[PDB]
């Protein structure tokens, strides 16, 4: 994953955007290093993924488990996560 990808602009679906509003302020195009911030600090203030349980996110009692489609996924399979994030937004 070449650092060029997270200057990336895109659009947010209904689902994603209502993830994003809760840990972020709404914006109409967000970059990819915002989207994958916001993710992330969703994914931490919600526990989802405890550091101490094997870099696994458990999310099959979240929206975060319907957005991705999976009950879990791990943090280090990084092209999966983008995969994952890209069916629920628009390139601008
Ligand atoms: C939820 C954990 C989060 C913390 C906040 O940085 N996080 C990580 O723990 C990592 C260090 C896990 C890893 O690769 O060893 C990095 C991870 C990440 C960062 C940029 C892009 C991707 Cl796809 C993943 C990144 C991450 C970000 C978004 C999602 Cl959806 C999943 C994982």
């Amino acid at each position: 994953i070449p650092a060029s990808e997270q200057e990336t602009l895109v659009r947010p679906k209904p689902l994603l955007l209502k993830l994003l509003k809760s840990v972020g302020a709404q914006k109409d195009t967000y970059t990819m290093k915002e989207v994958l911030f916001y993710l992330g600090q969703y994914i931490m203030t919600k526990r989802l993924y405890d550091e101490k349980q094997q870099h696994i996110v458990y999310c099959s009692n979240d929206l975060l488990g319907d957005l991705f489609g999976v009950p879990s996924f791990s943090v280090k399979e990084h092209r999966k996560i983008y995969t994952m994030i890209y069916r629920n937004l628009v390139v601008v």
